[PDB]
């Protein structure tokens, strides 16, 4: 039936993660800057991503002078693909053995010609670093790509062939050669979502973005030119998949809309004309397109728009669409369903009914997507830990955190120290410490930062402190003493074991209230250069 | 009132003149070719997704011209445009398929109205504005009336005649010559595809593969007047002018874009105020273009129009020549007219073109129109006059309609001259083949037409016949040269002295006068070809016969081009 989205991660233009996305829409910011000469000497722009050699491919048991030889598109996605996993709470050992499916939309093969690098090993990294085992595809239905994976992904998850499915997109601009309206210009991106079944989601207590209630697939078939699109087409698809997953245009409230800036007149007309087969509300459909902030991310464009839409209804708002002055010519609003929404607002829903959105994606091939999201309504100290593979990166780990309690003043302190413990891999290096206070929280990690002394504050490598914890690990009173403290007070005492080392049965902390798993900032990995040997 | 249609010339894709066209048009023949190298190279510019059009409706020979002829120094000819130099020649035809000559139109109240929209030739050289292609005709022939050109695009022509009629029925002019030419020299202005032109290379008028319109190249001239003046002056008359009206789209979708509301009202306006119904209309010949949103946009508003008023079905044929020749731009209008009153000359509908399955935007089943693909009788109840109407619209939004009705009416001395030997010889020939093509031509008329509605030019041949077969040979025996006693040439500035005596003797006069009505034509013929002034009214008594079409005058056909 409906299919959650229980984890996010995102880089685009201007924007390093999904929280920096959201306050670049929130602000109405545009992301296109001047090609420089660091990428080739020079249309003179481009959404483009920063620092697109950096990679951690020690992180990954990837030699480093392996790194060199991989498409950064490969490495950019593997990277942001696990913190889709992170951010839902999960972690390498609750990966492991997993029927997770993998589909990634990708469309060039820059690098690799430049100079491994096949679309079917981009589509394989993830499942062979955490050992997932469900099918690894990707996907080249040029812009549609993402979104194309996303219905496929659904249908398995619906099916029951799989469990869980991560679905991504990546594209960079590399080279000079592979490159109101007057056309699109280009964008860079990587993204990703976690997607399961809602029934299990809702079981295992996952976070929840938001819910997919309906999608579908089809081909613009004979086109004037091959790049041309099907007022037809479009129409085909959308009715058909209301009618099929019986949903009311007058129930949605929003669509990300394809919405290039070439192909824009009939996207309008065609959506329009559906919306109005079952309809005479006028203009009660805002439309938008975030190709407008971040330029036409291509391969990405879907998981990008996906992400928007979910970001808008977490935080029940609506976004402006950029660069609209007048409407086009070729298509009238007065009498529409739809209006160009260009208005940072409250987005408004009727006697608690649950906000819907529409996300389409067109492919220059002729293969078209569009998705049929849906808001999901749900029905003491505490100790926290981080950890990282090196101790440069633990101290960004911390830094990230300061920034995110410091920017969310309404923190669930509990939930957030028991994604840490649960949601989290403990690795090498380690700190841990106890607040009951959000003011104490980033007293503790400023403490940390600085190296201010703090009574609060534990941390360890676990390498160097194997002799003094097996003490805790065999014997049966020790067991009993380590369990009579985390059942179960003192934490000081936990805390300290855990940054040694010791593995901890985070359960044991809690009698039946137990917390829930919410977002929090990812790894933060390395970031190391590679490019071309 | 009424404006009648008192002459006709035309110059069309596949049709030198509007009697090859009229063939063309009874055999449903397309004009439209391939694009050849000795106009520009298509490989050069052709992309299939630039231009991606490699087909036109052509004209043969847009080089030629007679500029001697219109006392134009031949090396000022390399520098005018050839659009001013076709319609400068199709023009003059016009006025002689009517029986007007240089003298009878001396000083005349004749408006010229030109429909023209393009420049290329006057680009290309670095006396070519549309200003002086408008008055060329006007200075040859000592015109009086307003000289203008009208660029409204593909309305142009159409335009022109509104304004034409409008002045005609104000009585501020007492002859109008309404016209339109455009040719496409250069592959930068047919290029401009802006998504216009079909990869097809066809106007698929009302079908629903219609994808765009393939360029057409075209002059075409009207000769018009008050219907009481042509009935007085014995004109003959092709059809009549009942109706006509010019609006504009407005705000669009675009500005190339046709807007339905502008079009319906434009029809109904009409309509109404000349007290026409739809019921009695039988043809129209649409803007029919062939592309994709603008014909059913045309259809809807045309089928809506005439819904209002009738309930009767599938009554109206509806047919575009552009699926015959192309789309002729600033001639397109005047190509339309001319199909239309040539179909109700013969009384015969023609098929139109590239129709195989109606455009699903729009159906005729319940409509007052339908599409005619059938060469057929065009039938009319009771004793009734024929009537349609022809569209035409422009991409910059003015339209023109007009309704157009038919015309229902209540040995010989064969005279031919031109200004130079090898013009006669042509001039001949031309006559042979029309002669030869008419099998029912009217032999008193013929000659009535050679006599009274041709200027006696400086090289003159003249013979006498009672039938066609003896007319068919004597052209025979002068073309081959071959002798016969009844053939009568000479070239006038040769023969002063051999004239003179009958020109001041008041005897000779007298003599002559006698044989004009003594009923000697052989004495007349001899005279006549020397170059003696013949008073042609005193050849006729009690029965005078009638000015008819036949083959204008034969221009050179030397080469001009770029200098």
């Amino acid at each position: 039936d409906a299919i959650a989205i229980v984890g996010m991660s995102g880089r685009y233009p201007g924007a390093r993660n999904v929280r920096e996305y959201w306050d670049n829409l929130v602000h109405a910011r545009n992301a296109i800057r001047d090609i420089p000469t660091s990428r080739w000497d020079v249309c003179k722009s481009m959404g483009m991503l920063d620092d697109i050699e950096h990679f951690d491919p020690l992180f990954f048991n990837i030699p480093p002078s392996e790194a060199e030889l991989m498409d950064p598109q490969h490495r950019i996605f593997l990277q942001e693909g696990y913190k889709a996993f992170e951010d839902a709470g999960y972690n390498a050992r609750t990966l492991n053995e997993k029927k997770c499916g993998v589909y990634l939309g990708i469309m060039s093969n820059e690098y690799g010609v430049m100079l491994g690098n096949s679309f079917a090993i981009a589509a394989a990294r993830i499942p062979y670093f955490l050992n997932l085992k469900g099918p690894a595809i990707p996907i080249d239905t040029a812009c549609s790509s993402s979104l194309v994976g996303t219905h496929l992904a659904r249908q398995a998850l619906i099916n029951k062939e799989i469990d869980m499915a991560l679905v991504g997109g990546v594209s960079l601009y590399l080279t000079p050669e592979s490159y109101g309206a007057n056309g699109f210009v280009p964008g860079e991106g990587a993204g990703a979502l976690v997607l399961k079944r809602l029934k299990d989601a809702e079981a295992d207590r996952d976070h929840i973005y938001g819910i997919i209630i309906g999608s579908g697939i089809n081909q613009d078939g004979k086109t004037n030119g091959i790049t041309a699109p099907s007022a037809k087409s479009q129409m085909d698809l959308e009715r058909d998949i209301y009618e099929t997953y019986g949903i009311h245009p007058e129930s949605i409230s929003y669509v990300e809309m394809h919405g290039t800036g070439t192909g824009d007149p009939i996207e309008l007309e065609a959506l329009s004309t559906v919306f109005q087969e079952k309809t005479d509300k006028k203009q009660f459909c805002a439309i938008g397109s975030v190709k407008s902030n971040i330029g036409h991310t291509s391969a990405a464009a879907g998981v990008a728009g996906v992400q928007k839409v979910l970001l808008c209804m977490n935080h029940k708002t609506l976004v402006p669409t950029l660069n609209f002055t007048t409407p086009n010519e070729h298509f009238e609003f007065e009498h529409s369903p739809l209006y160009v929404n260009t208005e940072l607002k409250p987005w408004e829903t009727a006697d608690g009914k649950p906000r819907r959105a529409c996300v389409s994606s067109f492919g220059y091939s002729g293969t078209n997507a569009h998705i049929v999201i849906e808001e999901y309504q749900p029905e003491r100290s505490a100790l926290f830990v981080l950890s990282a593979k090196k101790e440069k990166q633990l101290k960004a780990y911390a830094e990230a955190m300061k920034d995110f309690v410091t920017s969310n003043e309404d923190i669930d302190l509990e939930d957030m120290a028991y994604t840490l413990q649960t949601g989290r891999e403990a690795m090498d290096y380690r700190m841990a410490f106890l607040a009951d206070s959000r003011e104490m929280l980033i007293k503790a990690l400023d403490d940390y930062l600085a190296e201010m002394p703090n009574g609060s504050i534990f941390a360890a490598h676990v390498k160097t402190k194997k002799s003094e914890i097996k003490l805790f690990e065999t014997d049966h009173d020790a067991k009993a003493l380590l369990q009579t403290w985390i059942e179960k007070k003192r934490l000081e005492k936990v805390a300290e074991l855990w940054v040694k080392g010791l593995q901890i049965d985070w359960n044991k902390l809690y009698g039946e209230y137990t917390p829930r798993r919410i977002s929090l900032p990812a790894y933060p990995f390395a970031e190391e250069y590679y490019w071309l040997p």
